[PDB]
């Protein structure tokens, strides 16, 4: 499957190629890349299925049966509200040590491992460790604005994640708006480690 | 780069992956092709939003984006056209193909470098684009969705420049008084409005 490590690394090499940026900026700007680098923000927030028909996308979404929309949470949704949910739902693998958040950052989504392990880091401490089938996210997903997180979250080995962003996953519950009730009163049961400060 | 091949790449990627049966494949990338955009298939993430402010100018000084040369960013303060140089997207457009279609939401403005396009609502030319053109709308920095009123399509190989709406809009309140320039100057550089 994709990566968006590796995907934002070939995108940062067209970009000094393209312009022909000196070697020693080339350099520079590589190995910033990489100590600034966190998979919350690269997210893929791109939408292939937006525009196509109703009844395509219903024959799209039969075909997906994904691990996050297994949880407790989505018990109560309606058919309608799953099937939009599957079809903006994203996966990346992770790298050890690779960050998928850093503390500070704003949340850009909720996440859920599917395989892998994964180090919630606050501070120079570490406060928990996350496996296949845990979540990770905020308790206050549908105000919304910013959520600025309270912890780092490191990959300890090779991860496969899935994820929603907070801007498709609110423009869905806003679709759904007594399925949203329920969800805010569900997701704190099915979140493993919440991010957000306080 | 070209969009339509990345998201072409993408849609097949993603068809592969969840082994979608050939009928339901065939009917995605007809379903692709027969509603493509540029327009709606954006690059919208920032590859240098995190990097640090010596860095960014160092790159940005390497710089030379053609868009920016345009009368409408004259006054712009050398800070303000190096942010925005450093969300500059260029995209390649093939003969056919369409940057907008009538009815889309707009998401960015677009600056032909080369090439020439077409501009088509009933089947009628209502312009015919080439290079040093400025395509977009008028009132850019309200909040609000904008509706493209016609077909924009490529006659040639296009190379194009472009800046989302939302890098531009972020870019404009950090300089609220170019910003004033801006929307007020942008209409003598304005070769074709989109504008309902």
């Amino acid at each position: 499957r994709r990566s968006l490590y590796h995907t934002r690394t070939k995108d940062l090499k067209d970009f000094i190629r393209v312009h022909r940026l000196p070697k020693a900026l080339a350099q520079r700007m590589l190995e910033c890349f990489q100590t600034t680098w966190s998979v919350n923000n690269g997210i893929d927030v791109s939408e292939l299925l937006k525009d196509f028909p109703d009844e395509l996308r219903a024959d799209i979404a039969m075909h997906l049966n994904k691990e996050l929309l297994q949880l407790p949470l989505f018990e109560s949704a309606s058919r309608g509200c799953l099937r939009s949910l599957s079809l903006i739902i994203k996966t990346s693998f992770c790298a050890p040590g690779e960050f998928l958040i850093r503390q500070g950052d704003a949340l850009q989504a909720i996440y859920f491992v599917c395989s892998g392990s994964m180090e919630v880091l606050k501070d120079n401490t570490v406060l928990a460790i996350l496996g296949k089938g845990d979540l990770i996210g905020s308790d206050s997903l549908t105000k919304e604005q910013v959520i600025k997180t309270n912890a780092n979250v490191k990959a300890l080995t090779y991860c496969d994640l899935q994820y929603i962003s907070l801007k498709g996953l609110r423009e869905v519950l806003r679709l759904y708006p007594e399925y949203a009730q329920k969800f805010v009163s569900e997701i704190q049961h099915d979140l493993t480690y919440n991010l957000r400060e306080g």
